[PDB]
């Protein structure tokens, strides 16, 4: 029996191969999530088929509709069996889907173009000269929306009352907006994506401040499924054996094309 | 019915209070873990009484008997209901007991005695003999050791990376014993061992000791791996889901961050 | 029964919101006074609707007709129940209407246009033409004025200190009118008047304007006196005691300084 | 009819002159509060008799007794008619006596022995090497006891669990303890007292940090007294005419016995 693996097109997690138009099947994708999925399948023993989620959204609940979109929606409704992707572990997701022990740690970073008049998030919040945005239907936007600290609440109040819309459709759009806004635009993305972007050509962006909090990426599976404990133990073995560290090193610092 | 919360005596998670000769109950102890238990009960209401393991061991397995001891040992054989203490999430433990999502992240580090200020324009710089685990593995002068019945001892026992394999091979036949029965014994052996002993321990404890008087020890290199701390619970329990959801609630609410900042860096001196 | 609250259009006390056209009710306005009224209602429960006085005057007793105008003017004749706005506690006002304890301290300052940086080793210095109120009184080049129907105009009218008496005597015979009908008119006269005009106004407004774009204005000297802002109430209304106790609660709970820090220094452009 | 005025032996508010053994009545006292009382009596038109409060207490409620002591207790129980003294306006006091509009602004300050390594209050809260205390039965200790902010609650928790007792009976004892503890002891006193102390021989103490809050000193009368509105209007007139400014200048800087 096949196993549908709903993923996202995120780099270096899943990529299009350099000659992917001559390849059909699982061979046409490469990345950290593909290698992770291969090791999960090898440890468990199931034949898997990588599929891309239909809408490039990780997943959230709509405004007064109670419908899950994206990969989480792909999982709740049974169209998907497992989600090996940069899926952030949260409360709202845990109430409807079950994660694994996180396989990669991360936080909320800040990305700007290359004196550093921003400093940490406090000085970022004090000044309205510089603009900043997040990814719609993500964990960072919902982190700010539900935040009860003063600084984060003021940040969220700014973000919702911004014209034109400051939220970006994809992280590629957000990075392009950081690059093309001559230092006026800032990005609140997950620190792992920030590092990968800051290590690649043309390498004109850099990360300031520490991460605002700390989270993890989990491997999702429908509630009550029989794939929960096996993938949990798979993640634990992969972390204890250094495989997860090795894959992050291969896909994050092995190439490392910039001067530093 | 009340539940028993098993906990180790380790700073700054749980330290016996100064005037604890006459306080009784949950008020005898203080630290990070007691605040975590307070917030856990605040999320979901339950009566809890703190307990400390008799052997004071974190948890591992006996050999040729296959017995769990320590905190995990008490949790396996029913004598505990929940272990709110810095218990590391591992493969062997996850099989027999359940874990919440980690409430704090960590990593194995190396502790050495802080070096002197090298005088030779008129600038003082830090000069250390160890900068990673590779050079600590190759050299045979500066000894090193771990905490008995911990997660790091098992980590080195079953690892396949060559440098960690050599480190374990050295540790297994070190006379006198390089292992320490407690965290404080290891740190004191570092302090008294005249810079001839390097201690392998979690980065949270290492940072905490580094930022407190007399602050003559420092953490070197980087973390050899990444792990976490969760609230354990025996297999087949009704507390697993409420505990995990409480962990997520506390993480998004930022209470864990405040607790760490106020028990690790806000009270630190020197 | 709901109470009506009289308030002036002043910054950062009550400013119409950016999208105030589509918003209606207490959501139209924002600033220090709005959330001060919010916390006042939270402490002692009542329903309130905000208003802005049609004359836009702070309140001063006219001659001949002996009629109060402005905020105090409408508060004398029962057109409001509580005035949450920067109303200055004076002698003439207190004998007619009641005040709470001051919720914010202030004092008369001088606003001048910020001079250009003096070129003269390679350091830039600031040389200002005014350093106190004495030199402002002596010279006859740099003109000065105040806000009509305010506490400052009365303060200079009623004072007996020799230097303040001279300042008032000069102000009364000033062609053209050195008096301004609003705070913004005075500050614009300062910014346009190319350093020939010095504005006398409260230090709270002066600091707030100094910290915003284009910050071409400077506050010189120290405070000429010391006064405060209280929540006014008509003489006889039972609201006076709850209002006073609410002021004390908010001050000791450290929220008045919080609102001041958030609306004055936190959003500091310059 | 005579008017009993309950004051407190505080400098420069009330002093015992220098040769008081040959003087009687109001003529054996000198200070800012004495001059203020003279101005009040002149404005209202009443003969007054200055009386030192029996115990050097400003006023508070006992622990689980609900009895007022000091000047506030002197007024509540009808033994006193008016209290011209450095009496801080608070919530608990306002519920039992009437305060006029404040006549002298002030706040909570820190004095230390003679750039400080602490300065602001957060640093003073972090470092436990250096001790600090307040005046018992005051408003500063009351301010810390009921404070709901994090830093001030931490300060109060430290202060109550201090051995030996860090609280002082008199501000004279507190200043002597700041001077005699070789820079190891800090003090939390009102800014006005701190300035008067720092402007006097031997000028060995200095004030650091900003004001923790801002308060005022009021003129107390018993609840429902006929002397409330007249003394209120007297304070307002005195402030509007510059008399309070002049008296503070006379008793705080006119002498100015220090090198600065
Ligand atoms: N260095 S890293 O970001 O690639 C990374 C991050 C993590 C790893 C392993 C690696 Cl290599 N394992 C942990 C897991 C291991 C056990 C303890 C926490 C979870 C369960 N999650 S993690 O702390 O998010
Ligand atoms: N800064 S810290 O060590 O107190 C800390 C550590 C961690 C936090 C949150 C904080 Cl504040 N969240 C994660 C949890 C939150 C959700 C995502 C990963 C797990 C489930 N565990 S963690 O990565 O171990
Ligand atoms: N920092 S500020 O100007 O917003 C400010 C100003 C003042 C505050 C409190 C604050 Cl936060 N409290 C006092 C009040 C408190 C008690 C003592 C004097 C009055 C009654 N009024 S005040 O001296 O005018
Ligand atoms: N400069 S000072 O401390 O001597 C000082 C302090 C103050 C003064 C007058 C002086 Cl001189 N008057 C005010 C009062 C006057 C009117 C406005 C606020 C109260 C009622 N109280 S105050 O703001 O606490
Ligand atoms: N991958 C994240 C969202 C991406 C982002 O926050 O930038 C998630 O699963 O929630
Ligand atoms: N925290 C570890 C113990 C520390 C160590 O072994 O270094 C555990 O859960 O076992
Ligand atoms: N607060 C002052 C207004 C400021 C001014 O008039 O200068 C008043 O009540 O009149
Ligand atoms: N004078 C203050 C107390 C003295 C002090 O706090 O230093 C009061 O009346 O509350």
């Amino acid at each position: 029996k096949t196993v549908v693996v709903t993923t996202i097109l995120e780099s270096p997690y899943v990529m299009m191969k350099k000659n992917h138009e001559m390849l059909e099947g699982n061979e046409r994708y490469e990345g950290y999530c593909v290698d992770l999925a291969a090791e999960i399948a090898k440890h468990c023993g199931f034949k898997y088929k990588l599929t891309i989620v239909g809408d490039g959204k990780y997943g959230a609940r709509d405004a007064d509709t109670k419908i899950w979109n994206g990969m989480v929606g792909e999982l709740v409704y049974g169209k998907a069996d497992i989600a090996i992707a940069p899926l952030t572990i949260t409360l709202v997701r845990e109430e409807v889907i079950d994660f694994s022990k996180p396989f990669m740690s991360l936080g909320i970073s800040i990305m700007i173009k290359k004196v550093s008049p921003i400093e940490s998030a406090e000085d970022l919040s004090k000044q309205t000269e510089i603009a900043y945005g997040t990814l719609d239907s993500g964990s960072t936007k919902e982190f700010f929306r539900r935040s009860k600290i003063a600084v984060f609440d003021k940040m969220w109040t700014y973000m919702r009352s911004a014209e034109p819309s400051v939220f970006v459709r994809t992280t590629a759009e957000g990075v392009a907006r950081v690059r093309k806004s001559k230092g006026k635009y800032a990005y609140l993305l997950e620190s792992t994506m920030n590092e990968y972007i800051e290590q690649r050509k043309p390498c004109d962006t850099m990360k300031v401040g520490g991460n605002l909090d700390s989270k993890g990426y989990g491997i999702a599976t429908p509630k009550g499924s029989s794939l929960g404990t096996p993938v949990n133990l798979a993640v634990l073995k992969l972390s204890e054996q250094g495989v997860l560290d090795k894959l992050k090193n291969k896909w994050w610092y092995d190439k490392g094309e910039c001067g530093a």
